[PDB]
DNA sequence: TCTAGATCTAGA
DNA sequence: TCTAGATCTAGA
């Protein structure tokens, strides 16, 4: 199992088990809320379209991949014991949310997402970086993590884009794995409307024989959604206990 | 999950 | 010129 090399929140690295069991065979992956991107790093396709609505999350996939050994260098250098104090932090996020270059921003979002409040990814309206010092007590650098997302993204291209464009690329030889926002147990967030979107768009390319996996959480909601797709329940409970549900389109 | 402080939006 | 109610900000 590969993990990602960013906290990240929805992170499908412990459910990795069941999606790789129910996700259709083909020579494309198509992930249209990409994020860590778990399952692109634990899945073996010839090749992967990756698409994600943060373009900052993009952007850094695009150095990374491209320029990654002077990538990791300069993002090694900012792992160090002195680096690990709130006015430094500070002064990073307001070096990050100033800096017009892809690079520097790339390099400091690495230390953002490891050294920021719970790993948090969070924006003000001016598209600023306002997550808070995280006092961890000795933050981990993902060089080999870094080196094998990397080498896995030869064979991927990166998009920022919303659901609706990432999934329009889809080909007869794609598979597309769709990771949306959870839906809600009881603004900016991810609509109601835009969850039922996504299933009506995923209605539409099983007609066109292209396979689509939806995972979310096993509520009313998310069964009526996928009311169309054959649904399978993961127990992974985790005050009430939530079950996860995989919703398979298959042609 | 929170919330004090600042801002938004409408009542012509 | 108010300001209730709802958002927005960000951990100071
Ligand atoms: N309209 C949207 N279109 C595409 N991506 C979106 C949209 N809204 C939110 N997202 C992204 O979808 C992702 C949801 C994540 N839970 C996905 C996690 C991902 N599966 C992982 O293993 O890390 C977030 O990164 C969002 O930035």
């Amino acid at each position: 199992k590969n993990r990602a090399f960013l906290k990240w929140a929805g992170g499908k690295y412990p459910l990795l088990d069941d999606i790789k069991r129910h996700l259709p065979k083909g020579e494309c992956l198509v992930e249209p809320f990409v994020g860590a991107g778990s399952v692109f790093l634990n899945t073996d396709f010839s090749r992967y379209i990756l698409a994600d609505i943060n373009s900052d999350l993009i952007s850094l996939y695009n150095i990374v991949k491209m320029r990654t050994d002077e990538y990791v260098q300069a993002a090694r250098e900012l792992f160090v014991p002195e680096t690990n104090c709130a006015e430094v932090y500070y002064q990073f996020r307001e070096e990050f949310n100033k800096s017009q270059d892809p690079f520097r921003r790339a390099v400091l979002f690495l230390y953002l997402n490891r050294y920021g409040y719970n790993g948090l990814c969070r924006y003000n309206l001016r598209g600023e970086f306002n997550v808070p010092f995280g006092r961890y007590k000795k933050p981990y650098f993902p060089e080999a993590e870094l080196y094998h997302f990397a080498e896995k993204a030869q064979n991927a291209f990166f998009y920022c884009e919303s659901y609706a464009d990432s999934m329009a690329r889809a080909d007869d030889s794609s598979v597309v794995y769709c990771d949306p926002p959870y839906a809600p147990l009881s603004t900016n967030s991810f609509t109601l409307e835009q969850q039922a979107h996504l299933a009506e768009i995923a209605e539409g390319l099983v007609e066109r024989h292209i396979p689509v996996l939806i995972s979310n959480h096993d509520t009313m909601l998310t069964r009526e959604w996928y009311q169309r797709a054959k649904l399978h329940v993961v127990k992974v409970r985790r005050r009430k206990k939530v079950d996860e549900l995989l919703a398979l389109y298959k042609p």
